[PDB]
């Protein structure tokens, strides 16, 4: 693959710039959480020093502070400073420098310098792609938006790591590099897998439509050569990272038995989303997306895939979508989800019998379908990722700023539609069902048209909604996410997942884009949630009881958890015992 | 290279011979630790049974007991059963099976069976190769020799992992593929990197030997092109998987501020060695060894590299290649190292901050050469492996065996002159120098002239040598090799790496061959012994503290230490507290 154009983004100038952006971003975010204290620095105003465990050396840099405990640093300013002599600007050099102020044992930090050094690969190759435009993005369509995106998760440091791709596999498979992936294909045997489907489908026109009469009879006649019946078979799609250096290997008992038969790869060519695992079909953007188990680390998570978990999935999703056909407060936000529509699961059963539940061995081979968002547009409308909000091309602007301009309405105007496609159906999930979400950057879409938001569409559903209600009546198989949530957490969903992650950076970056200030943009969050709230006073007792206008909520700290345990940043079984509240913060709603 | 090729050796049938092969040597392996006493079974006198932790299931087979305490399983003998019924032989369930009786954690157990299921696919490939005799091998070469063995080590059941490889990775790099590999050369700045010469080396002129000034001008070309000056800077040849799956990425820092450069490819072609990240040059076998840092898991260890430790490596080969100039007694059995001439480490200061004196990532970044044994070569000689010895072809036939009938020899007469090769100066060594070996079949040479053993050639020496006298008289370049042992155990790198780990099984495989008796086998041993001692009256009270001839010693056990830690199966600032000690064996030599 030419061993130097390989690591040709990585030169000493875009590694330098890659380095002041991200130690930027972990003097913001970590200030943030509160892991360090910002001291004024000398006598000037917006000037601030962090300083090294020792105390020795000094980062030096100014900002701007903002709603949310949120702090706007400028990366142009930073400094590091030892003995009177800079010294260069260095992320590896700085989580070492400030290990035990952040929470780095021993045992974790050389893995997550690991995870720096590969986010910050990362950055280095972005930096070669093609300057883009807030224009220039929304010109391209879906899939550059998706590719175009720069940041990642906005609130973690080590957010794009993906430990496990070496540099060939990082520039075939990375999202943002946009390069065809075909699909591997199996053949798994039904003593070991299960096809799960969801509503209305059936498996042997599933797979007719998601891959052609042409291609099935090719399968099966790739099985009937080796003396095997199709009937006793199923398909599942494969990562080609997880067959070449871990299914191929690890499941090879699998393979030599034909309890697995390697088929081919998919004529259809597919694209990789922002969560890398979950691919888009380039080739035919009607069909369905693929997700894939995939035995690599990105932020705080493995990414395999439970093949348990498989046999609940279209279950959850069909009934989320009858609740939201069946629920006209729903209905009027053109709110939708892409129903996960099939999954498939193979069962191991030696590693099953040799593993826990929660090991990473169950999770190595599963895959599951999700509906395209694309057929459902009608004349004019677009697609884009919501975490295109808060990406700022090389000039300063955001899509937020080139989608407001381009609709032509006042900024609080162009919000207001935005939250009542998005924000409102939050809450009305919350208080009428007791129901949150994982809403961020990556699983949501909006459909755009004439540069307003028309509608948002969900997306990582079954592996991520909770239903904090124990007690709440559901379906046998969607009873799985029922779970016992303290009061005082309850409403995190909206405070940390909505507000500290998303809005806080939205907000803040439209203020200093001088598109809308902070003010007016958190007032227009109050006058649609009041809005919601005046319109269903069959719930004021609920209203209260989770006080969405409180002076302070507690500060959920994100990337603390990540420094803890960057493997397991959760356990899965109690995910609220993990977090880690340290102070609150002034709601913005007060 | 395509998709359903590259697991076309992945077989129903060659699975099934894989795991009944594995399966015969857990049995028999893991009977001599004692993991297990197996029973007589059903009156038949050569049948015996071992069965499972819950007792269900049981696994009956018929076997030859040996000296030191062997187990001759037949593998066609296996059966295994559950609630009277046969199930098929299944590796993977077997170590489950009995993960209690092994010392098998529920941390451990999944990464074994990994390394179990990776063995077993090695195997499964070694059994698509054009089947070769003893003759054949021996007539292919010193190549098709290392390419050519299929056991690994003797000893350890979860011998050949390889645990990082992918399939595609498996069939570049293995080295029973053969398949030709070039390796990847960097540019090292010297603020980080350290290149060490042995005796009448010099970096200029070494690198010019290696690569060709041809070659060597094109890559300082390179390195001005980028403003770079080539004189800050030396040379470093790393394994491909190692460039492409960790340096480009864990050292992503480096690579890009420039403190490594990669320059490209080497114009040679070269071969994985039975270590796998040991490589002999084919295009030029007269060109040094290349030993490359591999960070990949393998019979419990990591295969990476030490950059601190090749700062003494070459001095310490050339102080042993003096030890056994001066010493008549060496001398006169023909005993050669090839010594590691040269290294280069790469001292990656954030990742020493960030990790202590023993850790992987210390590991990641250096390389050795070694002397290629061939020039060496006079007229009708050649190299085998000493690992050749204990290998069986399809047919049965040893190439012990087709060495001892090709030599025309009695077997004793045969056997008396590699005992004199190899196991004589590791007499000498314990018994005037207090020093010790690694001496197992892949550390170990053998030049053959008319099918007899000329003289012995040892290697990997830094890393394995001890001398076991910590107030020894060495140069400071050595010292650091000294090492306080119990005085039991001192005598382990004999009776346990020689005795028990290879002669147990040479032994038993010329007696199976019906070429040479056991009792013969340890009787030429033993007089060999004799050959030895009775020629240094000097000696004798060293002789007497250290009794080759007591009438047991220590069953120190190796699959225990796997099963116990298979990330590091012994700590190096202290080898010997890792040692499984059981119990006995009967020691051959003690009626003789
Ligand atoms: N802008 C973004 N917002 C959130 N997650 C992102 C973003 N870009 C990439 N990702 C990745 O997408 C995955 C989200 O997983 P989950 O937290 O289950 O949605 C993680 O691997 C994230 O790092
Ligand atoms: N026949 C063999 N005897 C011993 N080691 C072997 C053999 N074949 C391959 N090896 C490998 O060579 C290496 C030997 O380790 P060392 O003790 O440093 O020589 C390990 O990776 C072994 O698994
Ligand atoms: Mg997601
Ligand atoms: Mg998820
Ligand atoms: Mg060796
Ligand atoms: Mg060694």
């Amino acid at each position: 693959m030419s061993l130097t154009d390989a690591v040709a983004h990585l030169s000493p100038e875009r590694w330098e710039e890659a380095n002041r952006l991200l130690v930027r971003k972990a003097l913001a975010e970590f200030a943030h959480e509160r892991l360090f204290t910002p001291e004024p620095a000398d006598g000037q105003d917006g000037r601030y020093v962090v300083r090294s465990d020792d105390g020795l050396t000094s980062y030096r840099f100014t900002a701007v502070r903002r709603a949310l405990d949120h702090w706007q640093v400028d990366a142009g300013s930073i400094t590091r400073t030892r003995d009177g002599a800079e010294l260069p600007l260095a992320a590896l050099d700085f989580f070492i420098e400030l290990r035990h102020t952040l929470g780095l044992s021993d045992e974790i930090l050389p893995v997550y310098l690991e995870e720096i050094s590969s986010t910050l690969s990362g950055t280095c190759y972005k930096l070669t792609k093609p300057q883009v435009t807030a224009a220039g993005l929304l010109e391209g369509g879906f899939q550059a938006l998706e590719s175009g995106m720069t940041e990642g998760h906005p609130c973690f440091v080590a957010n794009n790591g993906r430990l496990g791709f070496g540099v060939d596999e990082y520039l075939a498979y990375a999202p943002e590099t946009a390069h065809p992936v075909r699909l591997v294909w199996l053949a798994a045997h039904r003593s070991r897998a299960a096809f799960t489907a969801g509503a209305g489908i059936d498996y042997a026109s599933f797979v007719r439509q998601e891959l052609g009469e042409e291609t099935v009879e090719r399968f099966d006649g790739v099985l009937r050569g080796r003396g095997l019946d199709p009937a006793d078979y199923l398909l599942i799609p494969v990562h080609p990272w997880q067959w070449w250096n871990k299914l191929s290997v690890t499941f090879a008992a699998e393979v030599a038995r034909q309890n697995l038969v390697c088929l081919g790869e998919s004529d259809d060519e597919y694209l990789a989303q922002q969560s890398i695992r979950t691919f888009f079909n380039a080739t035919h953007p009607e069909k369905h997306y693929v997700k894939t188990a995939l035995s690599v680390l990105n932020m705080g998570f493995m990414r395999g895939l439970s093949a348990a978990y498989m046999e609940a999935t279209p279950a959850i999703n069909d009934w989320l979508d009858r609740l939201i056909d069946n629920d006209p407060v729903l209905k009027s936000t053109g709110l939708s989800i892409i129903r996960e529509r099939a999954a498939v699961g193979y069962r191991h059963l030696e590693y099953e019998a040799a593993t826990d539940r929660y090991s990473p061995y169950r999770k190595m081979l599963a895959a599951l379908w999700r509906e395209s968002p694309v057929p459902a547009l009608r004349d004019g409308e677009s697609l884009t990722t919501m975490a295109a909000l808060v990406h700022v091309d090389h000039e300063g602007r955001s899509v937020a700023g080139e989608l407001i301009a381009r609709s032509g309405l006042a900024p609080t105007a162009w919000l207001r539609h935005y939250l009542r496609a998005y924000y409102t159906p939050l809450l009305h999930s919350f208080y009428a069902y007791d129901l949150a979400f994982m809403p961020h950057g990556e699983n949501t879409i909006l459909v755009l048209k004439d540069g307003v938001v028309q509608r948002a569409v969900y997306k990582d559903i079954a592996e991520e909604i909770v239903v904090m209600d124990p007690d709440a009546v559901l379906p046998p198989e969607v009873r799985r996410v029922r779970a016992e949530v303290p009061e005082d957490m309850k409403l995190l969903s909206i405070f940390t997942d909505v507000f500290d992650c998303f809005f806080r950076f939205l907000a803040a970056g439209l203020a200093t884009e001088e598109v809308l200030a902070e003010d007016d943009f958190w007032r227009t969050v109050a006058e649609v949630t009041r809005e919601y709230q005046e319109a269903h006073p069959e719930l004021d007792d609920r209203f209260r009881q989770y006080d969405l206008f409180a002076p302070e909520f507690a500060l959920s700290c994100l990337n603390r958890l990540q420094l803890r345990d960057n493997r397991q940043m959760v356990d899965l079984a109690d995910p609220s015992a993990a977090l880690q509240l340290v102070g609150t913060l002034r709601n913005p709603l007060a």
